[PDB]
RNA sequence: GCCUAGACCGAGGACUGCGGUUUUUACCUAGGAUGUUGGCAUAAUGAUCUUAAGUCGCCCGUCUUGAAACACGGACCAAGGAGUCUAACGUCUAUGCGAGUGUUUGGGUGUAAAACCCGUACGCGUAAUGAAAGUGAACGAAGGUGGGGGCCCAUUAGGGUGCACCAUCGACCGAUCCUGAUGUGUUCGGAUGGAUUUGAGUAAGAGCAUAGCUGUUGGGACCCGAAAGAUGGUGAACUAUGCCUGAAUAGGGUGAAGCCAGAGGAAACUCUGGUGGAGGCUCGUAGCGGUUCUGACGUGCAAAUCGAUCGUCGAAUUUGGGUAUAGGGGCGAAAGACUAAUCGAACCAUCUAGUAGCUGGUUCCUGCCGAAGUUUCCCUCAGGAUAGCAGAAGCUCGUAUCAGUUUUAUGAGGUAAAGCGAAUGAUUAGAAGUCUUGGGGUUGAAAUGACCUUAACUUAUUCUCAAACUUUAAAUAUGUAAGAAGUCCUUGUUGCUUAAUUGAACGUGGACAAUUGAAUGAAGAGCUUUUAGUGGGCCAUUUUUGGUAAGCAGAACUGGCGAUGCGGGAUGAACCGAACGUGAAGUUAAAGUGCCGGAAUGCACGCUCAUCAGACACCACAAAAGGUGUUAGUUCAUCUAGACAGCCGGACGGUGGCCAUGGAAGUCGGAAUCCGCUAAGGAGUGUGUAACAACUCACCGGCCGAAUGAACUAGCCCUGAAAAUGGAUGGCGCUCAAGCGUGCUACUUAUACUUCACCGUGAUUGCUGUUUUGACGCUUUCACGAGUAGGCAGGCGUGGAGGUCAGUGACGAAGCCUUUGCUGUAAAGCUGGGUCGAACGGCCUCUAGUGCAGAUCUUGGUGGUAGUAGCAAAUAUUCAAAUGAGAACUUUGAAGACUGAAGUGGGGAAAGGUUCCAUGUCAACAGCAGUUGGACAUGGGUUAGUCGAUCCUAAGAGAUGGGGAAGCUCCGUUUCAACGUGC
RNA sequence: UGAUGGUCAGAAAGUGAUGUUGACACAAUGUGAUUUCUGCCCAGUGCUCUGAAUGUCAAAGUGAAGAAAUUCAACCAAGCGCGGGUAAACGGCGGGAGUAACUAUGACUCUCUUAAGGUAGCCAAAUGCCUCGUCAUCUAAUUAGUGACGCGCAUGAAUGGAUUAACGAGAUUCCCACUGUCCCUAUCUACUAUCUAGCGAAACCACAGCCAAGGGAACGGGCUUGGCAGAAUCAGCGGGGAAAGAAGACCCUGUUGAGCUUGACUCUAGUUUGACAUUGUGAAAAG
RNA sequence: CCUAAGGGGGACUCAUGGAGAACAGAAAUCUCCAGUAGAACAAAAGGGUAAAAGUCCCCUUGAUUUUGAUUUUCAGUGUGAAUACAAACCAUGAAAGUGUGGCCUAUCGAUCCUUUAGUCCCUCGGAAUUUGAGGCUAGAGGUGCCAGAAAAGUUACCACAGGGAUAACUGGCUUGUGGCAGUCAAGCGUUCAUAGCGACAUUGCUUUUUGAUUCUUCGAUGUCGGCUCUUCCUAUCAUACCGAAGCAGAAUUCGGUAAGCGUUGGAUUGUUCACCCACUAAUAGGGAACGUGAGCUGGGUUUAGACCGUCGUGAGACAGGUUAGUUUUACCCUACUGAUGAAUGUUAUCGCAAUAGUAAUUGAACUUAGUACGAGAGGAACCGUUCAUUCAGAUAAUUGGUUUUUGCGGCUGUCUGAUCAGGCAACGCCGCGAAGCUACCAUCUGCUGGAUUAUGGCUGAACGCCUCUAAGUCAGAAUCCAUGCUAGAACG
RNA sequence: GGCAGCUCUGCUACCA
């Protein structure tokens, strides 16, 4: 009596084409969500004492 | 290179350009048609209306995969008729102010619901976070890195600065967890430093308010629609049942008790004749009922009747009036029956516009874009939410680095195929070995020690298989890469890592410049918000599952239909071709070219003849098996040392060898079988004798001479081949086709392609000292145009409002009718003529009860049907006169009839209410008529001490004293009463 | 059920029906004249009966602990549970093998088992599937009728069994009579229909109205291809209009109902049981 | 399901086969050799595993704590399950290491409420103390319809909104099944495959069976059967003409052209179907919306009443039996059957014939003839003759039926005073009754040519023969077309 | 899930 149409994925590449398949954007830095947490915690330190060199380094050639 | 025939078109509107010839600051064919002539202007020309001809054209709306449907609504017309308003909100937009914002609760004021003014509070915002106690946002130029429009310096490039914004690493605030300083109401405090944790936060505020569209929720909620549910009332004039008081019921039959007489008997008792008049007895009227014809009728005489037939007919009978019982109630000799045409729960009003995932409807035009039937969840399966698909608004930018594609490089796979003397599983046949750990038999007097056999295993082989087997293993499809965020050199940071000076990650500085590292393309890339419809699908090729199959059910990929017209397939949702703005010319696709029908009875090679021919994919059917029909092949064989066929000789012998016994020289019949001259043939092939015969042989002869036989293959045709109205290669018809196979030339024509005109959309060129009263404008160029559901835009029309035209109008507003026309793609606007009589319009805005073909829509009106069905029960009318305009129907007379005293007579109860009577009178009514009437109009008319009511009480109804009940009111009827309006 | 009652009514009442009543009565049921009979089962479900002792067991009350709220414990009514009765209460009333000087059957025996295992009767019956059972009768022929039979799907005793005179607009079979029911039709009468004068509706209606085939929502009036096709019409007729009448009453769906039932879920009037209050005055005895 | 069947470490090698050892044997235990796993690993199946993941031994609790990330299903939500780390604390091992349950792929559960653990922290808001209560973080108690309501029936008294999204007819696709027909040819048939049959197989047709499906119809297409009537099909029962036989005759069987023509009366049953009786030339099968209900009927089915049996506690059910149960409308269009009719200058008479329709059918008796044939038993046919069946078209002499001839007569009741003569009895009744109509209940009439089918032939090639055929040709069926018969085109 | 008697019968109770 309700007998219908059970799965079809007729259509379903044509809906997916209208306005994709679109690749994901790739940027310089990725994010380091799920890195693990002993090279993040020290790639802190590594960045904050580079950013302190730099920083003293112009600092002599300014003043 | 040259000559030559025809057709269609003429956009643009000073000049500017590119070329050419230069005889030249000139001319040209070179950035789009001019010249000339005739005719006509009472017309050649154009448009519309009507009609004919040719061709095409199914009925709209609706739900649906699919509608012209034998699906639903729609007889017709007019007027009305369906997404509204409000509270609170999301996005976006406009506006004012802006770390604020909002005057309008209120006060002031007023030309008085207006406008104008005022301010405290309060709301939202400016701070978050935690359940809470509580705590509460700068290490730094409010941080670093990579981008980033613009700006600055430059001078391709390059450098500096880089807002918004993007990615990323940090910092700060709150919560959570860890650590735990000086100290202390010794249990508090919480400094400091941390943590793959967490917040809708900070990190130089962005909000508030008003308005508009769209979307949301609650509301009647787009409009119409339940079966139901509740509250409060009204009914027992029908009917059901009880009660009270009345009334009604021919004529017969039968013949119970009791009684009288006679007869018999000892008694107990018996018999006979009368009489009598019993009975929920019986025949049968009135009455009450309602069996059958399943009669009539069945838009009726009638929302239950009519006729005949029938049940019952002295009681559980029939019936009037009074009275009681009332809706989850009554009443029921019980059928869920009856309770006013209403009953498996009456009627009335209200709650109530009840709710509906369901059916139906949903009102103007054009333009642009344009789907889904799929995912997940849901008492989900006719519904929602969610994601997807779609529109709109845009925003950041301007070739940045993207792609339903290829190439090159490099991965993954276990399907097709293949395999099985490869694993697993299935499986056919032999062969060789061992049985010593198989039986039977035969050896053995007994030795388990041989042999014959089958069956087992073993070995090397053999035939055949697998979706849930496999060593191997495609094609197609699929992952990644092909650089500047790259490569190389040097050396900075860390608490991670190393034995380390090693690495990991991120960096400073330097080098490699457009061949910056494959192709091809790119109406550009990226980003965001918000919202519609949809969530039944179906079809075709190929893959594929279940099923005998199915126009069946279920999947995969793609393309379609839905949502789509056009040319072809006669016809047809889907096939082939091709997708669509309005046109002109040319050419085609698919399909065709005998006629219907535009194009060949075209050119060509063959095949086929059907006493059911055949005739074009999807597709509208035919098979196995057959044919000395005909055609073409293949392989054998015989052939001029005369093939097959036919006319004509022979085939003598050894030997009549043998057996069967009627006889075998083959021949009722049988095993068999050697030798002499021939161009030739045997102890014999059929025919023939019971037999010897004799013929032909099996061969070779003569006669013309040249082809012949067998098996097989596949073309067309034929057999196989039977269905129901007459009938379909689409029809006619077609036979060296107008059929079948094949080749060729030309030709025919789609909304397709090419060139051109015009419309619109998108993009694009330029336009201010000439921008010049339109820059929301003008202008250059190119591309494009299908569309249901749906979105958006620009317009048309209607009622009313602010403003304006010092607008139109009684010298004619509005309305209405009309081949009077004009304008617009259209919605529509304007206008000529006629009619008409008092108001009305244009433009800029505001506002809404704003647009109809449908809803078995509402109300009103009108058709076809159709002068049709019909006006046929109750026996029956006729002549004359009178009256009258008029006589089937009135009156009177004469006649003929009927009811036939249980009447068609004479009165009454209920109910009606003037219908009664006289006079006048015919518009309507009396389903014909009408002079008549219960019609219409005007008058008149009902007389009581004795006839009724009035009085009495009946079943019952119902005050009081009282007692309940919130109360409307309920009980009770002399009741727990001091009860006389006493005589 | 003996009235301080049974059955029933009312929201309540100093309220009602039966009841102007009293077991030959009232109330509640079942079966259904007469005749002859109404067998076995009290395990189930009901109904009913006692409670000397007794599991469960509410509120109030009692005792203990606690600062109290509170908690715990004992006691603890009816009901239920326990025990008995009751079938003219609801109802129920069995299977498997062997066996007799042929065969068949099984008087008889064995075996499982119940509360009891269908008794007297009756039957292919209005109850029997198989089934049109088998035999007889009735007929030329009988799925009908009647009489028998009975391992009876699934007969059976006041959920009444078996009979039964009389009665029946009840159902059925046969026979006589009778006939147009029929062979097989014909004829006649009145009223219609018909025609006229007068009068004059309604249903229904997208548009309409000739066929055959095709395709098509798979049965066309319309479309395609054919046949064809000539005004206007009257009486009849019932092939078609998938004719009209009614938003299918069958079926399914809906998170739509309603009537009815019960051991559905959730309650409830009534009733019953306890406590407190109304509620006072004495005596005695047990705690 | 498992305190190991989790975790770590170590040692060993499994299934099975062969050869040997007292009882001891096919299977006890021991030994050696071979042994790629042919074993085992809790449980399905697949994958995985050999100094192991298997077997045995030793030690253990990592099956622990904190909170994030990720994979699968996916909306990139939840749940389940799993993965890789961070920070602890541990187990094990010499150690490297490994371990966040089970070698991997399944083995499970929200809000609200309750309860426990943790922090012993926050709150009970006029201020405190102690009980009590409420919070915060993590488990547990459970939803199996497993993203998770709290839930029994019946309706044959029924209702509403809908649905052809969906069943009960027809129709359509299909044709398993039903029915019918072929091909091959092992056998049967005294012999002998094919006169007649025909196994094992195999190819078809049909839509007269029943399924399968669910395309149409649920704002309705009237659902059984019979009666009535017409038509069509052929897969032919009879009738015409023929071919074949295991055809002597008679009968019968097989087959061809053939649907022209017929195919019945009854008992029982609602029946379709069936089954008997009987006649007959034969009693063939089907279709037309399973033809046919505004044609009927209404026995059946299938509303509501009622009974029984079985089932159910019950209301009730039964596709079981039984009895009673409203059958509506045509006047429209078309079509059919008949009937008029304008205009084809008017009117009249007589005609022609396109086209359409069509009609006859079967039997018996006599004769042939007791003949052919046959041993006999039996036993035909053609020519012919007389009748009959079914049908058709007329007709009314006769006979019968019918009577409003109300024609004549008769009879009852009543009315007109009697008589005569009449009236009435919703034609009063009866006998006869002409005329008209009408009946196989009566009588009459129902034609003869051509062309063919099957088949049998002639001449005659192909194919020097043969051959009914290929060219040509003969006869020939109830067939066909005419003749004859009916209508006459209203636009011949 | 509470009582109680003989691994258990009876009664009573029921917000995930
Ligand atoms: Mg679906
Ligand atoms: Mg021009
Ligand atoms: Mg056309
Ligand atoms: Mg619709
Ligand atoms: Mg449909
Ligand atoms: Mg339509
Ligand atoms: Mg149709
Ligand atoms: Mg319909
Ligand atoms: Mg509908
Ligand atoms: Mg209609
Ligand atoms: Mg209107
Ligand atoms: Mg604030
Ligand atoms: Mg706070
Ligand atoms: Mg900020
Ligand atoms: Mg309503
Ligand atoms: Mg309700
Ligand atoms: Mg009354
Ligand atoms: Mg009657
Ligand atoms: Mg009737
Ligand atoms: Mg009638
Ligand atoms: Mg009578
Ligand atoms: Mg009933
Ligand atoms: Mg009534
Ligand atoms: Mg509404
Ligand atoms: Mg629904
Ligand atoms: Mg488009
Ligand atoms: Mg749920
Ligand atoms: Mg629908
Ligand atoms: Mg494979
Ligand atoms: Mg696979
Ligand atoms: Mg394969
Ligand atoms: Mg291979
Ligand atoms: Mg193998
Ligand atoms: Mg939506
Ligand atoms: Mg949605
Ligand atoms: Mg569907
Ligand atoms: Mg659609
Ligand atoms: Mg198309
Ligand atoms: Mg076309
Ligand atoms: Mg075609
Ligand atoms: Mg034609
Ligand atoms: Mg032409
Ligand atoms: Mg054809
Ligand atoms: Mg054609
Ligand atoms: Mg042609
Ligand atoms: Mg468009
Ligand atoms: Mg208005
Ligand atoms: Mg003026
Ligand atoms: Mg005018
Ligand atoms: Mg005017
Ligand atoms: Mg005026
Ligand atoms: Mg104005
Ligand atoms: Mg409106
Ligand atoms: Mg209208
Ligand atoms: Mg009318
Ligand atoms: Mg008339
Ligand atoms: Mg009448
Ligand atoms: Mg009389
Ligand atoms: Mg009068
Ligand atoms: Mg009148
Ligand atoms: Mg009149
Ligand atoms: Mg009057
Ligand atoms: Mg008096
Ligand atoms: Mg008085
Ligand atoms: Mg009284
Ligand atoms: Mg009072
Ligand atoms: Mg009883
Ligand atoms: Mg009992
Ligand atoms: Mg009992
Ligand atoms: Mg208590
Ligand atoms: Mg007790
Ligand atoms: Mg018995
Ligand atoms: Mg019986
Ligand atoms: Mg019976
Ligand atoms: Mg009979
Ligand atoms: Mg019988
Ligand atoms: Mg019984
Ligand atoms: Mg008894
Ligand atoms: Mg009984
Ligand atoms: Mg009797
Ligand atoms: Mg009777
Ligand atoms: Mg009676
Ligand atoms: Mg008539
Ligand atoms: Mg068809
Ligand atoms: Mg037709
Ligand atoms: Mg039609
Ligand atoms: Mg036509
Ligand atoms: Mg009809
Ligand atoms: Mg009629
Ligand atoms: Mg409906
Ligand atoms: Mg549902
Ligand atoms: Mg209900
Ligand atoms: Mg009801
Ligand atoms: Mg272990
Ligand atoms: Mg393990
Ligand atoms: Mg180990
Ligand atoms: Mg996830
Ligand atoms: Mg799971
Ligand atoms: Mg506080
Ligand atoms: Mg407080
Ligand atoms: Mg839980
Ligand atoms: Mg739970
Ligand atoms: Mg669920
Ligand atoms: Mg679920
Ligand atoms: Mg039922
Ligand atoms: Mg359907
Ligand atoms: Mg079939
Ligand atoms: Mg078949
Ligand atoms: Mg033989
Ligand atoms: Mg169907
Ligand atoms: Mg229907
Ligand atoms: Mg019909
Ligand atoms: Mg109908
Ligand atoms: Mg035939
Ligand atoms: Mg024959
Ligand atoms: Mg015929
Ligand atoms: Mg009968
Ligand atoms: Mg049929
Ligand atoms: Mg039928
Ligand atoms: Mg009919
Ligand atoms: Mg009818
Ligand atoms: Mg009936
Ligand atoms: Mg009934
Ligand atoms: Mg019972
Ligand atoms: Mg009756
Ligand atoms: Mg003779
Ligand atoms: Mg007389
Ligand atoms: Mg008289
Ligand atoms: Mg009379
Ligand atoms: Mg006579
Ligand atoms: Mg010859
Ligand atoms: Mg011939
Ligand atoms: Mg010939
Ligand atoms: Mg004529």
């Amino acid at each position: 009596m309700a007998k219908s149409k059970n799965h079809t994925a007729h259509n379903q590449t044509r809906k997916a084409h209208r306005n994709g398949i679109k690749k994901p954007k790739t940027y310089k830095y990725p994010s380091l969500k799920g890195v693990d947490a002993k090279f993040k915690r020290n790639h802190r330190y590594a960045l904050h004492g580079t950013a302190k060199a730099l920083a003293k380094a112009r600092a002599e050639k300014s003043a």
